[PDB]
């Protein structure tokens, strides 16, 4: 009947971005809808609720160098009263134990939070450079009003 | 309640394969939503959060490198058009102990009646099949 | 404004405070009880019978390795009214050192996140419980590492 009234996002990263995780609204199978929008890379809360929020990465390398890699995914709210950056989800992997095959890290956030109306969502990583693109669905953050 | 809905799981018994059933423990089918050709049936437009979780294991380490995928695919009514919604890989053997690897994704999406979606791996072989509230596929229109 | 969601959630995250310790708290920036579910002695109590999605992150860090002897756990179990003992529901174990560090060399920091999560049929006054082994390997020091929740389908 009704279509539904719920803000609802879900954006995918842009796979030719050099050394960056910049998401993208415009592309087959990815929205924005009832009010949320994306400004500056962020996701931008349109009214106050419990929303899930998501997000994954898929980092992937060739072997292990003799220089520590760590790989960091992080989901951040910037709330409008508060005028603050603070850490909501968020996961550290250290992919290469001994050093030297192609190895697969995926990360993937998720959970339900109270959000307040023109709260601004990022979903970040540390290594852009480890980032892989090779299959569509890989790369993603959103929301969804419950 | 009048919003379509399905929590489907996988059949621990099903040889070398990832078949999904309704007719299980804590599974369901509700509001038009069908299990047709092992793909969630879409009964009417909308927006759609599509989830799952799969839960590979392995004893030890063989020489062939092993990568382990899971895929959510939509499939537009009337074309076989097959894409990509989410997907994940995983490598559980690095140099080649029984080791576990779940896979678990999650989005929302805006579906047309008629669309089929799928959620499978390239390694049924290495499904993790006991009975656990861990290798399932829904989707829920909001 | 819209009608808000009648469903039982919750979101809860360690206590950074308590060093030492995995206390989960809904009381700090971030964290959420809502639709009757509570935390009650480090436990999140279920309101209501039906399907939810249970699900919890643990971060892991140490700098080397002491020898390739650390095992790492992360269980959620849980209680009901009618079997009042711990029962597993999720678990998972790591050991993040498999040759252990050479006398003098760069001691490498390690990392190890455990995510647990599933969709389980609940009872009204279910006690559940995320545990971990090892609380001084803990990595609670900036937010959103480790959390625990519930949201009913
Ligand atoms: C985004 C999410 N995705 C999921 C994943 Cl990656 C895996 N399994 C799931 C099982 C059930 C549901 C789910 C979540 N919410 C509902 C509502 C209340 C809208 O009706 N119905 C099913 C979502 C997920 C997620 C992940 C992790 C932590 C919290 C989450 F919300």
């Amino acid at each position: 009947r009704t279509p539904s009234d719920k803000p609802v996002a879900h954006v995918v990263a842009n796979p030719q971005a050099e050394g960056q995780l910049q998401w993208l609204n415009r592309r087959a199978n990815a929205l924005l809808a009832n009010g949320v929008e994306l400004r500056d890379n962020q996701l931008v809360v349109p009214s106050e609720g419990l929303y899930l929020i998501y997000s994954q990465v898929l980092f992937k390398g060739q072997g292990c160098p003799s220089t520590h890699v760590l790989l960091t995914h992080t989901i951040s709210r910037i709330a409008v009263s508060y005028q603050t950056k603070v850490n909501l989800l968020s996961a550290i992997k250290s992919p290469c134990q001994r050093e030297t095959k192609p190895w697969y890290e995926p990360i993937y956030l998720g959970g339900v939070f109270q959000l307040e109306k023109g709260d601004r969502l990022s979903a970040e990583i540390n290594r852009p450079d480890y980032l892989d693109f090779a299959e569509s669905g890989q790369v993603y953050f959103g929301i969804i009003a419950l």
